[PDB]
């Protein structure tokens, strides 16, 4: 619960019944997980980072846990190099930013 | 508190910052390894060199030993300069004000 940033903010999460690690990432509007099978419908979603856009399955509702903190809510799906856990769920963690 | 904000991230945690005697709107990002400023003018020597993200990669410049004022606090370090859709403030500055993530 308190995270410096000299190295990345790495954290275990548990999705699909697999863990897996992820990044804490402020800058991200959205969860984007690289590709696995999830226990929901998905559709279609284009999202944008550095470097242009990417097609992506959005699973809406799903249950995920985040340094042993859970969420329920939308999971990205597709060819990111780093699972990232964006503002979406962070919020539900309750992280915030301190200076 | 106002000199050592706690941002909750409802919003995109964007604050003003100044560089190159410019203000502009950048991103805090914990998820960015460095610091991408769109197209701009700095002084000195540059390198290129290519980063990546979600979509490839991106050709920026970088500029090593700026200094940055970031929502009023200063920062030294490396900056890139490139074709970034957002400026966005990375790790290699967070650190240089004290950000930390807390939940
Ligand atoms: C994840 C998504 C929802 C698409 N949002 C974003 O990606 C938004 C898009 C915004 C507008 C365009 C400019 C980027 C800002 C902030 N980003 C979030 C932002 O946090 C984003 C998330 C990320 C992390 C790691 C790998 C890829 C993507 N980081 C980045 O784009 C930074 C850029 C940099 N410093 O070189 N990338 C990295 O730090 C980084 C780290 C390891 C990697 C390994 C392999 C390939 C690329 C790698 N890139
Ligand atoms: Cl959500
Ligand atoms: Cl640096």
């Amino acid at each position: 619960p308190q995270i410096t940033l000299w190295k990345r903010p790495l954290v275990t999460i548990k999705i699909g019944g697999q863990l897996k690690e992820a990044l804490l990432d402020t800058g991200a509007d959205d969860t984007v997980i690289e590709e696995m099978s999830l226990p929901g419908r998905w559709k279609p979603k284009m999202i944008g980072g550095i470097g242009g856009f990417i097609k992506v399955r959005q699973y809406d509702q799903i249950i995920i846990e985040i340094a042993g903190h859970k969420a329920i809510g939308t999971v990205l799906v597709g060819p990111t190099p780093v699972n990232i856990i964006g503002r979406n769920l962070l919020t539900q963690i309750g992280a915030t930013l301190n200076f």
